């Protein structure tokens, strides 16, 4: 496939119904050779289960909220792999109540430091303690929404989070392009799926997206992982700096 | 003028050459009452001064980074004023290293949270605080630059952090605008001033802007100052959730 | 008011209820000396009505179709004004069939001609003719709308044209700007009013636009005007290839 | 490859160092079979030795500004293949004196005319002759310049008629995208080669974006071939209505 022989390390697969599995269900497809992370001693059996579905032992923990974490997490994995040639950023946080209803009422100091701390920083963060590892071609993928752009309901101090992690992918990409590094984002749709305890219903979203994207039918983890193994390989070399749309058009409309 | 009746908070005015100072003298041009804040005790005989050229004698002490600050700002300026119409926010600060020669070099994760406390948090938590004693009409305005939009060199983690002031902009557009309030920015061109201390030099870029923006000259704090008064009035009552470039039209070439 | 002594040119206002006569108005108000086109011999005592109400008896034919009408046009202004000041831009066109139901079914070389040649050559094609006696600071202002952006239900070929016409603001901001002359757009949001015989009913927009819009509210043509004269004046002198939404906000939000 | 079965119509292949000749590299190499049109019985030999590189014997003569040379392409394709996956349109062109110099000087209603039936109407053009012949999954993909975005040197009038390209991308998609079609532009960079006879060099801004690219590099043909192999497959099903910037970066910074 288009990523033969590369390796590549994939943050946040928390299901096998979210983008980072299918993220990883392509780049396994393709040829890459797969290592994943994982937050918390009670759900190392959950992710060895998953990284065996992809036929990779290599699983670490990384806490992203934490310095040493991030540094051992690198030190862990350069001892099986001595170069890294991909990343996949699928993490990101903030309290409940920052990402629902009124934007002021979810507004603190703390909900704001730790959304930006865990949805923004990490990635920056991440591509700082990899970089003496990455390959020349290495490719640095995040993962974004289109509440960065424009306001969407509950989204909230999300939104500012991902405007902060899509211009980090802009000076990343000036930082590490001088080598070679490529840094990129999707901007994905979202996923037909249930939303987790505290995220308010997709439904509507959902629904409005179906009726009003150009392709009238909402994206896939399979499509967005077909994208996202698209950007982490050499067919991608010309692409830096770039949010990509990878939701059936419906950025481009007004619905 | 076009602000007769008006009362306006400015935030940020540390000199006579910088762009609050402009749009004070816009906006007592136009009929306008003003206030101001200051921080640390050292330079409340500075800031007095240049409230006094205003006609002002109300200036207010806030440290942005002190939530019990924010709060008893307004609890003064309400023992002077019933209601807030204006809010100009002009606060912005990273650590030297966070804003100079590589963007990886200069992060790191205090030095991130400092950035975006200061110059992103900032402006919604007073928003936030002055909120119950805004007028109907009340206009809310932050300051910006196009390294919130593209890469430029040494902005580094700043380009991130107004990034996520520019959402914000966005998201408090819609929390506010049931009541009326608009809230903007104005992403402006620099300024024909020497640098402060630990900045680096403003030189390559006002030589870039004068010889390629289509104005072919750098803007002036007059000029942004005129933009910022518009904006704070009712002339502007369509205009909410914009970023609007006062640069001489330097974003919107390729020099 | 702000537009003292500047003296000022309009196109496209057909009526008292659109935002040309917004605008005119407004700059009647701040100080502006105006004068008008129209199109048609049968049309000329409406024309001459509304530019009584501006306090001017300046009105002049031009078809934008016609090079020797755009010519003819600013020499009889120059009989009357040694100089322009402003130039505002609202005239559009395209067949019927061009702007309802589906793009390609509307979608004919011609249709595609005619939609460009009126609704965006002409804005660059009047500024080439005004050129010569157009003042240092003069101030050139078209109106577009976010069917240029993002592709909204039955725009279509419009869309195309107004994309043509927000370049040619760029283009025209970097030929002009040497000069001192500063060319700008107004993307406008709808009017609460009847569309005219041909166009496709406003309803479902200005409903969406009331509830979804930051400000909960349609535009007015008062906000436009203000807006619009605004720009045209030297209050907007470091403001130029901008495109400017005036539109409660709603540009900004994911309805 | 990734393109296997798929059957694609290629416009614009002048040369063996242009766009188009390295979509078609890869197209081929992905298992796509191919098709070309040319321009002129002058040029028939060129091109079917062009063709004959990538193993097709497909060769139809379509001069765009011929509506029925455009019904008559597909009729004759049609004969060979009962669908099509896939088209990319890399059609374009203006008078010289519209694409030189200041963008006023070369400014006519016939430059303007000609620069946009060829360069933008051509495409929704193709797209609606090839409309019933065309596959649920079909791919239709053409070629843009960050002059549509911002005002580029000597660019002028092409960049009105990209900037309406562009906007036809975003119709296209939802007029053929219920039916499955997806509809994409690809903004490339400048290759390394010498500019055509009348085209301004391209020397400085080759020179510039290699010095100010996050990348440090042009883009090569290779890499914006490989980008629009992607687009053009199933591996981008859910990305439509999308101008991706296939440009080492350079869109995406201040040089």
């Amino acid at each position: 496939g288009f990523l033969d022989g590369k390796r590549i390390l994939l943050t946040g697969l928390l299901s096998n119904r979210s983008i980072a599995y299918g993220i990883a269900k392509a780049c396994k497809r393709e040829g890459a050779e797969l290592a994943f992370t994982y937050v918390g001693d009670r759900f190392k059996d959950r992710i060895t289960e998953f990284a065996a579905e992809f036929g990779s032992e290599l699983v670490f923990p990384c806490d992203v909220a934490d310095d040493a974490q991030i540094d051992a997490l690198f030190a862990s994995l350069k001892t099986h792999w001595d170069s890294l040639d991909g990343l996949v950023h699928s993490i990101g946080f903030a309290p409940r109540e920052a990402i629902a209803g009124d934007f002021l009422d979810g507004l603190t100091r703390e909900n704001f430091r730790i959304a930006h701390d865990i949805s923004a920083y990490s990635f920056p963060a991440l591509a700082k303690a990899a970089l003496p590892m990455l390959s020349d071609d290495a490719s640095l993928l995040t993962l974004s929404y289109l509440g960065a752009e424009r306001a969407i309901p509950n989204y909230n101090t999300m939104g500012l989070a991902k405007a902060a992690l899509e211009a980090s992918v802009r000076y990343l990409a000036v930082s590490l392009g001088a080598k070679g590094v490529r840094v990129n984002a999707i901007s994905a749709g979202p996923i037909k799926t249930l939303a987790a305890s505290g995220i308010k219903s997709f439904g509507k979203i959902l629904d409005f997206v179906e009726s009003n994207s150009p392709l009238k039918r909402n994206v896939t983890i399979e499509q967005v992982g077909n994208a996202g193994a698209f950007l982490l390989s050499d067919l991608a070399s010309g692409v830096t700096a770039e949010v990509m749309h990878v939701d059936s058009g419906f950025n481009a409309v007004v619905g």
